[PDB]
């Protein structure tokens, strides 16, 4: 009965040296009801998805696009609000690496956290994100490492 859509960034880095070297992502609490998520929202009128991903990252982070990988992941959700209204929600995720440091509003922002997808399948609880993460995991594994 409603429908809402969302566009958001993966943001990653990659730490360490060409000895050894972590592929990481930034984990974002949002004091909205704490829970992890990425930088993500809804599309300004006429703009693109990519576009509205990028202006989201900017907006919550301060962090920069070095590139995106040719990749997206979607998940969907069903839910009731205020309103009890019938929301059938889609989010879209880009993926970026992604430079500077991270700038974030006290407010909206609780916590930051890099870490491997691996790292955050094990230490966090994000089920909005969980299958996000998962795919995305093995996404950069066949993508950029050998074979």
């Amino acid at each position: 009965t409603k429908h809402e859509y969302s566009f958001g960034v993966i943001p990653i880095r990659f730490f360490g040296t060409p000895d050894r070297s972590t592929l990481k992502a930034c984990f974002i609490c949002h004091t909205d009801g704490k829970h992890w998520g990425f930088p993500k929202g809804h599309a300004e009128e006429k703009e693109g998805p990519q576009e509205a991903a990028e202006r989201e990252l900017v907006e919550e982070t301060g962090l920069g696009i070095v590139n995106f990988f040719p990749k997206i992941f979607v998940e969907n959700y069903s839910f009731n609000d205020k309103e009890e209204i019938f929301v059938r929600k889609e989010v879209t995720y880009f993926l970026a690496e992604v430079k500077g440091e991270v700038h974030a509003d006290p407010d909206e922002i609780c916590d930051v956290q890099w870490l491997s997808f691996q790292e955050g399948l094990r230490l966090l609880n994000f089920p909005e994100i969980r299958n996000i993460v998962t795919e995305a995991d093995k996404f950069v594994q066949s993508y950029l490492f050998a074979s």
